[PDB]
Formats: structure tokens, C-alpha cells, sequence
């Protein structure tokens, strides 16, 4: 039994869970030819997010019986071909609660104390920007949050209580007594949300309903002074809509930390802007999260490998 | 009755509140000789931090007979001048507690998230820096605050239940049932609160004690993971030792808003750092604070031309 680790792991303890039971090779931001060499007898798959995992690489691993991502994202697995070939594609999903409300917390404040603005007025020697512009203070300013599940109740709670803000949610598929627990508001009119907020978050599940639900109609009925901040899924902003937004002032600014698509071109015409602010897709990988998702990604192999139902099956028809 | 706004307020209402008792005029970025001839026949005077009021401008000034501030540092007051000729100095402090909490609250996820680097890595393209670098989940990570006042208690408050956080306070002037109340504990060895943290926020008054209590030695105490965050005043760090304790990574990184001397100049050697990131004095200067400020500097102003004592006198002496 031997298992290929498509990029390192977030955490090393699920390689050395995997290397007591199997023969593990790693191999980090591989060509093409490393991977069609290194996979032909190997028994399982781990692919590290985005890179992706094709119809040819899979066609050749002859031996290979489960594969794993390394968090909840399978949009870069041909999972169409392994199912074909009856191969269990495995998630790795809500394991990293914390981490992405603590780092939706940051990028609110973040906009909100004009934290990237102001730090290259200072080194710039621009001290006196302070008679230009101010901070704003988030006590009675409204947040509205978009999806009221794990993440969305959690960023709810802190923002209403330690922080003193109004907390609007939407979400179709949640009682108003969920929003009532975090001590927010549930709005069923989506313009109510987008008309009242200072602060809009996105926290919804990715589907057809939510694909590109904040397009330019959405930024229009926004504040001009509010922001925008991602942390669930880029297909959740119709990216040339926030370009347009941005670029025309129906927005403060914003702060993405998911793309569409992903990895992101290095020309991505949203970089251009000051006020949009970026991290790489991280809110979820603290060494705390990244150490949860590893060692499920471990277990789910290992389990696939001696015949046990994994938690976490993309494809239960095989 | 007239009176000089030397630097605009920090909200307008409080100059309209002075323009409904008294004949006022406004000078923005004054040159000195524009002080001079304003400060004539004025009988109170606003000043702007940290703009400087020099024993010439108050020698000429024939009717003036208070003076405010427009917060809580008096240090660009020549007070003695003041002082030799009777005028009555007031200050503006205690309105921004909020303020200041929220903008810690924003620097320590900003330092713990790695904000300001992996924005620049995404706009450079280089989005693969996810493999290199990872957030610091702040959960179960210990913040050591110095100085258990205000701002300091409303910190600690949030950090050890919002964010799950272990606070350890040093302030030996406070009983250790006020650190209980805000779910912190209180240490008397400064040692144990350096060696423990892995966030350090300075939140203490601006004494003989606290002048350039965080020096080399505490900086070699503390952490090389730790990061320093610094909203209290810029004479509590010796700044050289700062310099050395970052260049030579001694702790990870910093995040101040209080420089010494204010305003800082051009070249100054903290700036070159990625891993150290500014804001001009603003971390009490949010709209609702500033409203505040205006008018009880304001009211002060008021209040000695009409003969009543103000609350905030920086001389009782006259
Ligand atoms: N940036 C990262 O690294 C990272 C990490 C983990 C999760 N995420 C993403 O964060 C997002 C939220 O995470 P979660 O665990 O709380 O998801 P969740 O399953 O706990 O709940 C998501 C919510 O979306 C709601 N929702 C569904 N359709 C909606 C609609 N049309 N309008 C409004 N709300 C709708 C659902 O009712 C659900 O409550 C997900 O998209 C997840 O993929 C990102
Ligand atoms: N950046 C800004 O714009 C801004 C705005 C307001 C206040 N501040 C500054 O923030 C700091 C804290 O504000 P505050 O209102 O909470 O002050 P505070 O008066 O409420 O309390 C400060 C604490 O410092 C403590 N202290 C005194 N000596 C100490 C020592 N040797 N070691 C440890 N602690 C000591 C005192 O016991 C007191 O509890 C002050 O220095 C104030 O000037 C900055």
C-alpha cells in the first residue's frame, strides 16, 4: 500500500498518520510528468487546494482507491472521471470554524480602520493624513451577513455583542430564533440587508441559488460607504461586477480572501485598487485547523485503504 | 469675545457650538507668522494635536485666557508660559475608550492574520505564498496587557471571552479581582507577562515608571513569535531598542499608533520594516469620539469665558 501526497499536507501530523501504515511520497508544486510518474502504483491520493487532479492522472493510477482533498473545495477534481472508475473522492469540510471567523474579524476591521491605507501614509511620511481621513468606529454600525450557518453565526455573535453592532442576516433556510440566539435580526428582503448595512459579509453555502448572487445590481442597492468582505466562495461575487463597483464608487471597498476562479490570474484587474484588500485563501489554514483537516485527510484514506465508510464522501455511489 | 481654532476640531459641531457664542476663526496648517497675527485679540484658543502653542505666540496673545487641547497630551503646550501669565489649560481625555479598543482589536488580528503582507503577495501575484506562510489562530494564544485601565480592561474584556484568548495584565496600582472581572489574571513579575505572551498591547499611562519601560531587555524577554502593539503613548517605548528588537528578530513583529517625538519625521527607521505597520494617532480619533472631544473642548472654552471652572484643568495653580 502506498499513498502520493500531491502538496504538502496544512499540518505534518497527518503525513506521519500516513506514513506508520503506508509508503508515502510528497511532492510540492509538481509538473505534470512528476505526477503521471508518481502515481501509477500508488493506492491513495491527497491533493493539496487548487491544484488539480485531471482525467489523464487518474486514467493512470492503476492501484489508486480513494482520493482526498485537503479542505471542502473539489471543484479542481475530475471527480466525473473517478467516479467512472469507482474511485472514492473524499472532503475534508468545517473543520476551520474558528480560523475563518477570527480572520473575518480581521478584515472588517481592517476596512473599517483603513489599516493598509494608513500604514503607507506613515512610512510614506504622510502623518498629516490625519486631518484627511478618520477611522470608523464599529459600535451601532450595521453588519449584514449573508448565510447564518457555522461561520455566519459565529462572526454574528462577536460583532453583536463584543463589538455593539446590528447584526442583519439572510438566509432562506433558518429559523428568525437561530438569528435571535447570535442576537441578530433575520431580513428575508435581501434589499433590506443590502440598503441598511455599513458592513456586508459572506458566509453562504456555494450553490445555484448563491452563484454569483452579489452582482452589480447587489452593489447598487449598497451603501456607497459600505464594504464588502468574502470568506466563503469566489463564485459567490460575479468578479467583473465588483471591478465595475469598485472602480465607479458604489462601494466603500472590500476585502476578498476567495477567488473566482482559483488560483487567480496575476494580472486580476481587482489588485489595481487600494481599497480591496487580499489574503491567499488562508482563512481556514491556521496551524489549529490546518492540523484538524490533515488527520482527517489521514483517517479517510486509511479507512478507504482497509474498507470502512469515510465521514466525508463526495461520490456515495461507489 | 473671539476665539482661535488653531487646526480644525475633530467634528465640526463643537466649532459651531463655540460660533453660536463667540466671533471664531479657523486656520488649517498654519505657518507661525499666521499664528501670530490671529492670536492677538483672541480670547481662547483650540489647538490640534499635536501642533505646537510656543511661548512667543502666547506672549503675544493680550486676551487669552484658556486654552484647550484637543485630547489628552499637552506636550506641544508650553504650559509654564502659560502658567507665568495666569491662562487656564485644558485637556480633553476619556472620550475615545471604544475607539481605542476597537483599533487594538484591529491591529493584534492584523498582526495575527498577516494582513499587510499577504495583501502586497496577491496583488504581486504571488497567491502560492499560502505554502510559506500561515494566520496565527488567536484562540488559546495568550495577549499580556499592560496597564489595566479604561482601554486596557475593555481589551482584555473582548479578547478573553470573544476571542477565547488567555489575558495576562501587569498593572501594579490595580486589585487583582479588576483582571478577574474581565476574565484576565493578573502578574506582578513583568517577566512572567513577557516570556508568556504572544501578543503584548500597551495600554498603562504615560509616567515616570512607564517612560521607555519597553526596551531592549524586555524586547530580548519577550517572545521572538510575539508581537507588540502600541496605542498608548510613544514615550513608553524606547524607540532605538525597538529598531534593534525587530531588525535583529528579537520579537516578530509590531503594530503602533503613538510615536515619539509626534509627528514622527520622514526617514524614520521603523518604517522600513514590512512587519511593522502604522496608523497616525488615530486609534482614538473615530467620528463619535471626536464629537465628544469637540465638545467638552468646546464647553471648556465656554465655561472659563464666562467664569465657571471646567472639569479637565491641566494648571489648578490659577
Ligand atoms: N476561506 C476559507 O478558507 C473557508 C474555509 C471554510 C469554509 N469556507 C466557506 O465559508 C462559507 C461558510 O462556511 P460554513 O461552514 O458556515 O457553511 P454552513 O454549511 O455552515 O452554512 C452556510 C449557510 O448558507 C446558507 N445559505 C444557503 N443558501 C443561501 C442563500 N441563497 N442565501 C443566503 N444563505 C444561504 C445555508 O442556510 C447555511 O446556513 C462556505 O461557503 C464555506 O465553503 C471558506
Ligand atoms: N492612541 C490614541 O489616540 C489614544 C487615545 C486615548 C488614550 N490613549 C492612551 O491610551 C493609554 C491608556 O488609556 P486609558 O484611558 O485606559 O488610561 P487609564 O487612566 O484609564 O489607565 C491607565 C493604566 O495605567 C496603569 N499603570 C500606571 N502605571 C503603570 C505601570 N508602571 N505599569 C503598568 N501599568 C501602569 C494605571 O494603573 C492605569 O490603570 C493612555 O496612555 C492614553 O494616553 C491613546
Amino acid at each position: 500500500h502506498k499513498v502520493l501526497l500531491i502538496g504538502k499536507m496544512y499540518d505534518e501530523i497527518g503525513e506521519k498518520l500516513l506514513a506508520e501504515y503506508t509508503n508515502v511520497e510528497i511532492i510540492k508544486e509538481p509538473k505534470q510528468h512528476q505526477i503521471h510518474e508518481a502515481i501509477q502504483d500508488v493506492s491513495g491520493v491527497f491533493v493539496r487546494y487548487p491544484t488539480k487532479l485531471d482525467a489523464q492522472a487518474i486514467g493512470l493510477a492503476k492501484n489508486l482507491k480513494v482520493i482526498s482533498t485537503s479542505g471542502f473545495g473539489t471543484d479542481a477534481i475530475d471527480i466525473a472521471a473517478a467516479t467512472k472508475r469507482g474511485i472514492v473522492v473524499v472532503n475534508n469540510p468545517g473543520l476551520s470554524t474558528t480560523a475563518v471567523t477570527e480572520h473575518t474579524l480581521s478584515m472588517i476591521l481592517a476596512l473599517a480602520k483603513k489599516l493598509t491605507f494608513l500604514n503607507q501614509c506613515v512610512k510614506a511620511g504622510n502623518y498629516l493624513i490625519r486631518n484627511q481621513v478618520q477611522p470608523i468606529q464599529l459600535e451601532g454600525k450595521t453588519l449584514g451577513i449573508v448565510g447564518l450557518g457555522m461561520i455566519g453565526s459565529a462572526v454574528a455573535k462577536i460583532c453583536s455583542t463584543a463589538l455593539q453592532m446590528r447584526v442583519l442576516a439572510y438566509d432562506p433556510y433558518v429559523p428568525s430564533g437561530k438569528a435571535d440566539t447570535v442576537r441578530a435580526t433575520l431580513v428575508q428582503d435581501l434589499d433590506y440587508l443590502l440598503t441598511e448595512s455599513d458592513f456586508v459579509s459572506l458566509h453562504p453555502e456555494l450553490t445555484d441559488e448563491t452563484c454569483e448572487m452579489f452582482d452589480l445590481e447587489a452593489f447598487k442597492k449598497m451603501k456607497p460607504s459600505a464594504f464588502l468582505i468574502n470568506t466563503s466562495r469566489g463564485k459567490v461575487v460575479r468578479q467583473p461586477d465588483l471591478v465595475t463597483a469598485i472602480r465607479e464608487k458604489l462601494i466603500a471597498g472590500a476585502a476578498i480572501d476567495v477567488f473566482e476562479p482559483e488560483p487567480p490570474a496575476i494580472n486580476n484587474p481587482l489588485y489595481e485598487f487600494d481599497n480591496v484588500i487580499f489574503s491567499p485563501h488562508l482563512a481556514g489554514v491556521t496551524p489549529e485547523a490546518g492540523m484538524a483537516a490533515a488527520l482527517s485527510a489521514a483517517n479517510q484514506i486509511l479507512q478507504v485503504l482497509q474498507g470502512e465508510k469515510p465521514p466525508y464522501i463526495i461520490n456515495p455511489k461507489v
